[PDB]
């Protein structure tokens, strides 16, 4: 059998899956299936510092010339008649305890999508919040400090991870999103996961940032081009916090451990072994195999053939 449910079980995934139907449990609404969500790729990468910012910092020895990290990809899927259908999708950057600074214990999402077929829709917000907070408070007892987000919608027409998406599924615009993170970062901090969250600029102006080395480096987040395109215009820092504050509503800082205890923590150690999956290494495979094989995500129908597609080609690429 191919289900969701069959896809191979993690420590992470297990604690979302766990914290999201927990959550539906508590809701009257009869509609609701179970969620599964899947771990379905795991693997260790470096991003190397670009070449601008490797002239002025790595070649004088400031700064690390590159940053190793574990990233993965995640999926939310729902039985839905009686068939599974995903949903939800992400991948994740994490910066370890060994990763030197600027990195280190810190965590960024990279990509996040969605196909808005949950059921009941009056909880599917809900939903995405959960998923997100089970993760941030997953990572932060494994012991990393600071998570980090970009709220940025995709391009007109373009799609994040899942190809084709539903006609009436309307895009957010950054403000959309941004007051929909804060709504998620809320609810984390009200239940004493997060400790704290701020907007970019305020974090690096008590953080007393005064030069774009100390600013952490996660691949392709927004910071790193802004960094070699200040360069190739040619006080990198004053450009930095004006760059910074214009933008500052869409760059989520998120404190997960705060004050003294942070000096204590131990090493981090995840849990979950890797998994080699090419499909879902990066979003572009995933994206070009659905695209070249006419899988689309804009009915619930044909969500459903590409959900057991999609469900068929992780079963197998281990064969
Ligand atoms: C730039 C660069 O260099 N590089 C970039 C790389 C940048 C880094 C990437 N950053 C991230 O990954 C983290 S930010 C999230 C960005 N990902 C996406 O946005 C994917 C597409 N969007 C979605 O999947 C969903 O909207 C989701 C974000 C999951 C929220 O779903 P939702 O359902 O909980 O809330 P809702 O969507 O607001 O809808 C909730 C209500 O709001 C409605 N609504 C939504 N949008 C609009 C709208 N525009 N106008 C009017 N109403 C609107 C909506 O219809 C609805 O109504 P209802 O509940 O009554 O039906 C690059 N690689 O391109």
């Amino acid at each position: 059998k191919f289900s969701a449910k069959r896809l191979q079980t993690t420590r992470l995934g297990n604690h979302l899956e766990d914290r999201v139907n927990k959550f539906l449990r508590r809701q009257n609404h009869p509609e609701a299936g179970e969620v599964f969500v899947r771990v379905v790729a795991s693997s260790d990468k470096t991003v190397e510092v670009k070449p601008g910012m490797k002239s002025r910092f790595v070649d004088s020895g400031e700064m690390s010339e590159s940053f190793p990290y574990r990233t993965k990809a995640l999926f939310a899927f729902e039985e839905i008649d009686g068939v599974d259908v995903c949903f939800f999708g992400m991948h994740v950057q994490e910066y370890g305890s060994d990763c030197p600074p600027p990195n280190t214990r810190r965590v960024y999402i990279s990509y996040l999508d969605s196909i808005h077929f949950f059921r009941p829709r009056c909880l599917r917000t809900a939903v995405y919040h959960e998923i997100l907070i089970g993760y941030l408070e997953y990572v932060k007892k494994l012991g990393y400090v600071t998570g980090h987000i970009w709220a940025c919608p995709p391009s007109e027409g373009d799609d994040y991870i899942f190809h084709c998406h539903p006609p009436d599924q309307k895009i957010p615009k950054p403000k959309r999103l941004q007051e929909w993170f804060k709504k998620m970062l809320d609810k984390a901090f009200a239940e004493r996961i997060i400790h704290d969250y701020k907007d970019i600029f305020k974090q690096a102006t008590e953080d007393r940032l005064t030069s774009a080395k100390e600013l952490p480096y996660f691949e392709g987040d927004f910071w790193p081009n802004v960094l070699e395109e200040s360069i190739k215009e040619s006080s990198g820092s004053q450009k930095l916090y004006a760059t910074m504050e214009k933008h500052k509503e869409v760059f989520f800082v998120i404190h997960l451990h705060a004050g003294p205890v942070i000096n204590t923590l131990p090493p981090i150690v995840d849990p979950d072994p890797l998994l080699s999956c090419d499909l879902m290494d990066g979003r572009d495979a995933f994206l070009t195999l659905a695209r070249d094989k006419h899988w689309e995500f804009s009915s619930l129908r044909r969500s459903k053939w590409s959900t057991l597609c999609m469900l068929v080609e992780l079963h197998t690429q281990g064969q």
